[PDB]
């Protein structure tokens, strides 16, 4: 599923991410943006063999189980296909773990580099939220 920028905004708020950890909504919704362009099944494949899965390219390096990512953790406990649905409750849930883990936002290259510091509140413009 490929959301619409308010429609992610909305569901990304109702699953409890808008200020969690002290990152306001439109962090969430820029860092997804960067990282899968709203597109739910979005995966892309890292350097190292590991796999980048869902609207937050969660890695499997650390965080969800794909069977192909020798030596890796699977910290949310899920497997990695569970990140790709229309549903966004799996990466939301695994999403808060991630930013907790003591790096922040830090922890998505694309948030890093594309949304912080920026004007993040543009992201959720004009939502009814
Ligand atoms: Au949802
Ligand atoms: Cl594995
Ligand atoms: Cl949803
Ligand atoms: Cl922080
Ligand atoms: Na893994």
């Amino acid at each position: 599923k490929v959301f619409g920028r308010c429609e992610l905004a909305a569901a990304m708020k109702r699953h409890g991410l808008d200020n969690y950890r002290g990152y306001s909504l439109g962090n969430w919704v820029c860092a997804a943006k960067f990282e899968s362009n709203f597109n739910t099944q979005a995966t892309n494949r890292n350097t190292d063999g590991s796999t980048d899965y869902g609207i937050l390219q969660i890695n499997s390096r650390w965080w969800c189980n794909d069977g192909r990512t020798p030596g890796s953790r699977n910290l949310c406990n899920i497997p990695c296909s569970a990140l790709l649905s229309s549903d966004i409750t799996a990466s939301v849930n695994c999403a808060k773990k991630i930013v907790s883990d003591g790096n922040g936002m830090n922890a998505w290259v694309a948030w890093r580099n594309r949304c912080k510091g920026t004007d993040v509140q543009a992201w959720i413009r004009g939502c009814r939220l």
